[PDB]
């Protein structure tokens, strides 16, 4: 029986990603990273007003690869920890729910060659008993995503799911992850973990080979930008949404049914949105047909929101963080507004 994750994921309206913040790779060992990609440092106004207009859930990206020490203990600088931990006390303080992942480790250390297992493992175990130490007091609001679209950069199917090879070693990994976190005790014991596919891809070869942990207190977390050529901009992506497409949307979604949901897997949608292309009246209608969709079996989602609105750069930005403002109100009374 897995209900009791169930039952936590059940309190969140919709959730927020922190994105290009914390996850940001620029500033070497510094805490500047944070405002390494041009977002404004994180302050407790800017995670009241994602709160505050509904996303009582919040998922904070973080990328540590650049502050961390040399194998094996891969020591988390004080500095940067202390910041992260700085940032999801913003979110504790608003009584939210949260996730804390680590991010681009995929840029630097997390490559997944299978030959290189056991050297994966340990620095992802070592990272995360860490991290587990750090917020072991922390109650069950908050949950840790083990990792994110991990994969090999360059790869021939590094957004298609992988490798049979590779999709083994992620099942390794997720372990791993589990294992370095249970072992920490306290309310880590029974937290909710959140381990992924390879690449967080959703592709029935990829569902079908992601092994499910015994370990009751999990959840599997996918990203379904879905479809990729509405949401993302690319030859052949295009702006209007009618709802002739929403059948990729239902395909996928029903593989994600068939291989977890119906099994009683819980499944959270750890990323998703739409870019803004001047489409305001399509983003809504595209969130109600996939917002929707995950509706019929309360799976919650979390929206990537960058920053990014005005200025070049993948449009995913919702809240203005300067300003204390939305971008686009009609598209985020569609998210917020979901379950209405
Ligand atoms: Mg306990």
């Amino acid at each position: 029986d897995r209900s009791r994750v169930f039952d936590i994921l059940s309190n969140i309206n919709i959730g927020w990603n922190l994105g290009n913040t914390l996850d940001a790779t620029g500033g070497g060992n510094s805490v500047n990273a944070e405002t390494s990609w041009g977002n404004p440092k994180t302050t407790q106004e800017i995670v009241d007003t994602v709160n505050d207009r509904g996303f009582n859930a919040i998922r904070i990206p973080v990328t540590f690869a650049n502050h961390l020490g040399p194998a094996p203990e891969y020591t988390i600088s004080a500095d940067w920890l202390a910041r992260v931990k700085e940032v999801v006390d913003y979110a504790v303080n608003d009584g939210m729910y949260i996730i804390l992942d680590t991010h681009h480790e995929t840029n630097y250390w997390l490559k997944t060659d299978p030959n290189n297992e056991a050297a994966l493992c340990e620095e992802l175990a070592a990272i995360w008993k860490q991290l587990a130490e750090a917020f072991k007091d922390y109650d069950e609001k908050l949950m840790f995503e083990g990792m994110n679209e991990p994969r090999m950069a360059g790869s021939a199917k590094e957004w298609s799911g992988g490798t049979p090879a590779e999709r083994k070693l992620i099942n390794a990994m997720n372990k791993a992850f589990i294992d370095a976190v249970r072992a920490t005790g306290g309310n880590n014991a029974d937290r909710v973990l959140i381990i992924c596919t390879y690449g967080h891809n959703s592709d029935e070869p990829t569902l079908k080979d992601l092994e499910i942990p015994s370990d009751p207190n999990i959840a599997v977390a996918l990203h379904t930008y879905t479809p990729y050529f509405f949401t993302y901009v690319a030859d052949g992506s295009y702006s209007v949404w009618n709802g002739s497409k929403k059948n990729d949307i239902t395909w996928q979604y029903n593989n994600i049914k068939k291989y977890l949901i119906d099994k009683g897997i819980p499944v959270v949608i750890t990323e998703t949105g739409a870019q803004f292309k001047e489409n305001t009246e399509d983003i809504v209608r595209w969130i109600g047909d996939y917002v929707g969709t995950l509706d019929q079996d309360g799976v919650k989602c979390f929206i990537w929101d960058n920053n990014i609105y005005h200025g070049n750069g993948e449009k995913f930005g919702l809240l203005n963080r300067s300003l204390l403002k939305w971008y686009n109100d009609d598209i985020v009374d569609a998210y917020v507004n979901h379950a209405a």
